[PDB]
DNA sequence: CGGCCTACG
DNA sequence: CGTAG
DNA sequence: GCCG
């Protein structure tokens, strides 16, 4: 079992799906604490198992297994042994964790607000509520739509927003072509937001093209917030007799980024952690959502598809759906 | 022990 | 500070 | 928390 997770296919469902849970919350709460090497561990060890081709059954088969070390396989050695690991459970019931996890869901609130009005005494989001003078515009957004956002998207979801994103970006900019990334390009069926990257087949001509397709969008009346290459909205979607918000990532790269884009804004997180550590750490080289650098000959590689930056990198190929790390 | 991804709004 | 995969 |  390689140690970096882009070594690895990691499929959607797996075999070992309650022990990577119990070592999410665990990771989740160390963000929550600022430990982000203790998150990172915690996470490497659930991906692992989400890569195992058959459930854990005995401590035995961890042995010289990656990111596996004491702590990690004590947790899973009481879930097979009790069904539960204090610890996990411990962390789950927590004031401090349920309300860090309340706080930094919504949109506009990471670790660092929410710590700090935890530490203000604040525990709710009614109580967040009442003090709304102290809130961004980006915060004000986030809590009076926590509730849809909180709604899973469904695919069904996802096609009637492909469609009209398409026809703002094509008044925008004929010929310009919309794709469907993040967790739904790895074949997700619901989630809780929708990602899009946005290209033209002529270098510079995708120059300026977002702000005319928020321009188009807000016209139609579909954009209930936004605040350039990347957008972060929330849309108002039709529902039956009615409507939901729903965030919506809108992402614009030139056609010669467009490879480098598509791999980073399809993820997952932790898969495009790994890459960019592989890349520096084991090839040299170092990676971003816009190319892929060599530091020593002062050269970016030229990428017509994601399966040429796999290959300059020296990896296998793994398809989108096997990228869910 | 140091490192832990690397951007944009 | 927030956001993203 | 774990790896190199
Ligand atoms: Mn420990
Ligand atoms: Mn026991
Ligand atoms: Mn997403
Ligand atoms: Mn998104
Ligand atoms: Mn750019
Ligand atoms: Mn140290
Ligand atoms: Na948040």
């Amino acid at each position: 079992m390689p140690a970096y997770a882009c070594q690895r296919p990691t499929p959607l469902t797996h075999h070992n799906t309650g022990l990577s849970e119990a070592l999410e919350i665990l990771a989740e709460a160390a963000g929550f604490e600022g430990s982000e090497g203790r998150l990172l561990t915690f996470c490497r060890a659930a991906s692992v198992l989400k890569a195992l081709p058959s459930p854990v059954t005995t401590l035995s088969q961890l042995q010289g297994l990656p990111h596996f070390g004491e702590h990690s396989s004590r947790v899973v050695q009481e879930l097979l042994e009790h069904g539960v690991c204090e610890e996990v459970e411990r962390v789950r019931r927590s004031e401090r964790y349920q309300t860090m996890k309340l706080f930094t869901q919504i949109f506009g609130v990471g670790v660092k607000t929410a710590d700090r009005w935890y530490r203000e005494g604040l525990r709710t989001l009614d109580d967040l509520r009442e003090q709304p003078q102290k809130l961004t515009q980006q915060q004000k957004a986030g809590l009076q739509h926590h509730q849809d956002l909180s709604t899973p998207v469904l695919r069904s979801d996802v096609d009637a927003l492909q469609q009209v994103v398409e026809e703002a970006v094509g008044q925008a900019l004929p010929g310009a072509t919309v794709t469907l990334t993040g967790g739904f390009r790895r074949g997700k069926l619901q989630g809780h937001d929708v990602d899009f990257l946005i290209t033209h087949p002529k270098e510079g001509q995708e120059a300026g093209l977002l702000p005319r397709v928020m321009c188009r969008l807000q016209d139609q009346g579909l954009i209930l917030y936004h605040q350039f290459e990347r957008s972060f909205c929330i849309f108002r979607l039709p529902q039956p007799g009615s409507w939901k918000a729903v965030r919506v990532d809108l992402v614009v790269a030139p056609v010669s980024q467009f490879p480098f884009a598509l791999l980073g804004w399809t993820g997952s997180k932790l898969f495009q952690r790994e890459l960019r550590r592989f890349s520096r750490k084991e090839k040299g080289l170092w990676l971003n959502s816009h190319g892929l650098f060599d530091p020593e000959q002062k050269t970016f590689f030229q990428a017509a598809s994601e399966e040429d930056i796999f290959r300059h990198l020296g990896l296998e190929y793994l398809p989108p759906e096997q990228r869910n790390a």
